[PDB]
């Protein structure tokens, strides 16, 4: 509360460490469904159904331009990529499986880096 603060966690490396995680996600072999925004002209149903589209290139641009206030807003966009994927894709599809694999990969890096 006012004039009463928990000890200051060092957040000065967060930006660099989120960039590294994002590099590792970008270079994973199962990243291909997620690298670029879904083409809303060419994929019937996507625009109406997926209310907040997100992809790795969009996260990379947000990251690079100071649009994440803190590391949690960064994790929320990564998870949005996978949540969208589960919303639109059957679990038993190449893209559905890609999404589950990438989410697992992400969540391990996230825990090992920050928890």
């Amino acid at each position: 509360s006012m004039s009463v603060k928990k000890p200051k966690r060092d957040d000065s490396k967060d930006l660099a460490l989120c960039s590294m995680i994002l590099t590792e996600m970008e270079t994973h072999e199962d990243a291909w469904p997620f690298l670029l925004p879904v083409n809303l002209k060419l994929v019937p149903g996507y625009k109406k159904v997926i209310k907040k589209p997100m992809d790795f290139s969009t996260i990379r641009e947000k990251l690079s331009s100071g649009q994440y206030p803190n590391l949690e807003t960064f994790a929320l966009d990564v998870r949005l990529v996978f949540d969208n994927c589960e919303t639109f894709n059957e679990d038993d599809s190449d893209i559905g499986r890609a999404g589950h694999n990438m989410r697992k990969y992400f969540e391990k890096k996230w825990t090992d880096t920050f928890k």
